[PDB]
């Protein structure tokens, strides 16, 4: 009798909970996408500036520090799927 | 008898769970705030550098690449509520 | 009789749920680590560019705007445990 009504009501309550958790897991999955994207933007923004200076008539020492700096920055960025713009040397 | 004691104890246990989930949802909400802020900082940091170069005596080609670069960066930043500093052209 | 079988089955179901939540909490903890790291990278990338310009033969006004800019950027970065490279002024 009352055991079975209770069992089914448990099951609904747990379902709702799993709904809540799953909804948090998908948001934790969006955020981790948002973090990757933030990193990708900063990465492209910083290389974008470096390459703008590199393609100009800048002194030879600043070219050394900027190339080196491009690697360090690029090293810190573990590995995201970057796609730096075509470039523009001529 | 023992059905009712069991029902109330279920209800407490579920409450605690919903407490845990709600506490995760508020942290997922802080992080999404933290991500926006990280993006805003990188955005302001990169425009800050670009505008420092733009207001100086830099070559005319570097000015072209930097203005263009300011848009691309600003385009990648979907739309955050930016507030770039007043500027400083004179 | 059937009350006790039901009680134990509740306990397993709740355990599984707490497992799920705890697994979300550790991921919310990784993301908050990932956000800090994204901020640290952008921070180092932007100071890296600024210091490359600062150590060169740049005009005196651009040096003013860049030093100032280094503080504003560094101020916006609440306080992360930064570790800017040794520097390189000579
Ligand atoms: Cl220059």
């Amino acid at each position: 009798n009352d055991i079975q009504i209770l069992k089914s009501s448990i099951n609904i309550a747990i379902e709702k909970l799993n709904d809540r958790i799953s909804h948090d897991e998908q948001a934790i999955r969006d955020l981790t996408l948002e973090i990757e994207n933030a990193r990708s933007e900063a990465l492209l923004g910083e290389l974008g500036i470096i390459r703008a200076l590199l393609v100009g008539n800048i002194s030879i020492g600043l070219q050394e520090s900027l190339w080196e700096l491009a690697s360090e920055i690029t090293n810190r960025a573990g590995d995201l799927a970057v796609e730096v713009s075509p470039g523009s040397w001529i």
